[PDB]
């Protein structure tokens, strides 16, 4: 539910990712925590054509939307996790905010539609994956 | 574009069906201006389970949203058109608007969701069939 459908694709954090998923895999990249999958029903959402930076997140722990303010993409070194090795993420945006595990596959939104997912928490930011240069989903 | 698409439903003025609508009908009742149809794919869609009194609508003939105050659903008195005779229409609510012909099917909204569609419209009203008691539509 913390997945975005646009077209005929979902896309999930990959480190959720289930086997379905993998089994009808389009395209994954550990480097952005990103992976897209085939679907069979056409999805609701669109995504952002804009360079926004403030929207709303769903927040999974708190099970409330919030408004956010976000830092532009950029590449973050993120420490070791159960999901990953210390590693550079790219088109990672960060803002201040409330962050638990579970939190990520909350959707990022603005006036334009989906501006990217949760992917990163920790030390008082939610760190966001954009997913507005992915122009082949809409 | 002029239609509501709520689960495996296709919500229409039932003066502008296409005879596929007729083909797959589900439902339909000149009484209200409302058809409905059959599709094979899920909508995007939902109907609003309140009683809004206020929202917006999309006005073909001004390709503009407008924000809109309409009265609780009545039965109203109206004349004849090329089609329908003078007769009763139930389900009605009326907001002083703009109103062309081809504005009919534009798709009024609250923030629960799809309140009504665009049906009727003269003398400065736009006349909305009301949709929210077709529950076994959502
Ligand atoms: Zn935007
Ligand atoms: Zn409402």
């Amino acid at each position: 539910s913390g997945a975005i459908y646009v077209g005929n694709f979902r896309v999930v954090n990959r480190h959720l990712a289930t086997h379905n998923d993998w089994a009808n895999l389009v395209w994954e990249d550990s480097s952005r925590d990103l992976l897209v999958s085939s679907t069979t029903a056409q999805g609701c959402d669109t995504i952002a054509r804009c360079n926004c930076q403030t929207g709303v997140y769903y927040c999974n722990s708190r099970r409330k939307h919030y408004p956010v303010s976000f830092s532009k993409p950029s590449l973050i070194y993120v420490e070791a996790s159960e999901y990953y090795p210390a590693r550079y993420q790219s088109h990672l945006m960060l803002a201040q905010g409330h962050s638990e595990p579970g939190d990520a596959g909350g959707i990022l939104r603005c006036q334009h539609g989906v501006v990217g997912i949760v992917s990163t928490g920790g030390n008082g930011l939610v760190g966001f994956a954009d997913v507005r240069d992915l122009l082949w989903l809409d």
